[PDB]
């Protein structure tokens, strides 16, 4: 599904940095992104033979919503500058592109290995969408921080930072991870040590007979269990939970997504022990890529739901 | 000795290792953790014992953990050191090439110095930011970043450069594009006859001029300057320092046109290593160029 939003725009630039094998990703914003969206990484960079080509199998979960290929769509909607340097390249380069993806000017640019993609005046070519962007900047910015917090939690060993600047004012911190190898440590960088106190780690269990009978699972149905689930969830004790689903993140094969059925189940089991609060949820479902399809479709999903409810109940008891 | 002198040596080690990415991690402004991560050359295993000079002083004053990976090494290594510099434990550690030096509980071995650190954490952190902003501005083509986390709060970005090859962009990354508006680039001129006579310099004295000066300074127009010397950085061969005579002179010329404000100063002095020799020639060149710029 094609989408043109602030959340889908930053997501593609981050995906490009992750695919490049980057360990440092810096996101710079101005006017919540209305004026500038800049993503800098120390990844592989782009070779000179692929400079013109910048703008011209198992299911990918991130491709549920594309933007506008992203880089060609971005040039048609704003002004894009790209400075990059490949390891095989002696000197880096700085590129300016027009609205059709043509390289306006290319100059040698001495810079460390990696790529920096700058997106200035997003949606400037569409005055109707640009005004709707400015008017609903609070909602577009809220959706972007949620996707940004999701990549920070799951990207262990990668330093992800973000700042925002309004007018001539000072840069404002948004989110920052320390390059920690564990997901638990990343949660402490995004939300603080206070958030980690009311959390318990997910402990997977085989589906119980009571839960298996609720979903209609035979002993044969559950024998080929290939779901490996891990993460953290809020304690079921009254008071330690949250008031909404504002901090609930889900991942399939380390890709942020939203399985509506899984989400309704995890919240329902929490309501069985804390009807007045919502849990903090960070949960990754590890499964073979072939068993995942996009219409989110998961083979033996009834077996996955039985494991989650059984494990959540055993933890909350 | 101090928090400012501790980060300075760790940055020098990363710079000397040929690093292009330098990350500084702090906790409680550095009272709890001082961590510097780079993508430099790393250390080979045969030189692990020789690591412990700044690094020897750091182990004697805190607990130091070092994770590194050499280009010739398949997998990195993680080292824990005691207060004598001895490797407590050495374990293989999968990490990208480079080095990460962690300094935890600085001055813990000296209860007197540790307490003075916490009591004066506001002043010591300001001195470290002055040393940190200097390396961000001068390290062209090097990504220098810093983060800090206080207590149970979240980690927050402090400063970050983009690896730009120019000093002007590094100034814009540290202080913002607004700072770049009231600045003019230094334009070097030969020392004036009037300025040469003030210092007692013959015409022969100025023929062997080896001073190459560059950088940026605030405009002398009233109002665009700053209220203090908070943003004045000086460099000799791209090394941050404070030449008192040079610093006093630059502020004196600025006051000649703006008596009520102090300039923003970023100045690098390039000179032959043996030479400060012939400082009267350097001051004559410095005073002459600033006047020609401010006229
Ligand atoms: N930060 C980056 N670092 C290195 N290469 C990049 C970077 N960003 C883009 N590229 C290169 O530009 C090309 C086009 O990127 P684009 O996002 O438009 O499509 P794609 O990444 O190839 O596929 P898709 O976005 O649909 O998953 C990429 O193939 C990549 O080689
Ligand atoms: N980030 C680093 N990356 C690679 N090698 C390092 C790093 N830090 C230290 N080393 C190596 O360990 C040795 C000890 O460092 P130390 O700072 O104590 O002394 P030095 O760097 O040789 O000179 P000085 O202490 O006078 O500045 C260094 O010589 C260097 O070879
Ligand atoms: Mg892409
Ligand atoms: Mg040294």
């Amino acid at each position: 599904q094609v989408v043109l939003s602030l959340s889908t725009a930053v997501k593609e630039l981050v995906e490009n940095s992750l695919d490049a094998g980057a360990t440092n990703i810096d996101l710079k914003l101005k006017d919540y992104g209305v004026d500038l969206i800049e993503v800098s990484d120390n990844g592989c960079g782009v070779e000179e033979e692929n400079f013109e080509g910048l703008t011209l199998e198992f299911a990918d979960l991130t491709q549920v919503e594309t933007f506008g290929e992203a880089l060609s769509s971005l040039c048609a909607l704003s002004d894009v500058t790209i400075s990059t340097c490949h390891a095989s390249a002696k000197v880096g380069t700085r590129l300016m592109f027009d609205h059709n993806g043509k390289i306006i000017q290319k100059t040698p640019y001495p810079r460390p290995r990696g790529t920096t993609v700058s997106v200035q005046q997003l949606f400037s070519t569409l005055p109707v969408r640009h005004k709707e962007f400015q008017r609903n900047i609070k909602k577009e910015y809220a959706k972007m921080v949620q996707v940004l917090h999701a990549y920070c939690i799951i990207s262990a060993g990668i330093r992800v930072s973000c700042t925002n600047q309004l007018g001539q004012g000072k840069r404002q911190p948004v989110v920052c991870t320390g390059g920690s190898p564990s997901i638990k440590e990343n949660i402490g960088s995004v939300f603080g040590q206070k958030q980690l106190q009311s959390l318990i780690p997910f402990v997977q269990l085989p589906p119980s007979d009571s839960v298996c009978e609720e979903y209609g699972l035979s002993c044969s149905d559950a024998l080929h269990n290939l779901f490996y689930i891990s993460g953290f969830i809020s304690q079921c004790t009254h008071g330690v939970g949250r008031s909404s689903t504002d901090r609930q993140f889900f991942f399939i094969n380390r890709r942020p997504c939203d399985p509506a059925k899984v989400c309704r189940l995890v919240n329902e089991v929490y309501h069985m022990y804390n009807r007045h609060q919502y849990p903090f949820v960070v949960l990754n479902i590890s499964v073979d890529s072939e068993c995942v399809d996009i219409s989110i479709l998961l083979q033996e999903e009834k077996l996955l739901l039985a494991v989650l409810k059984t494990s959540l109940i055993g933890m909350f008891d």
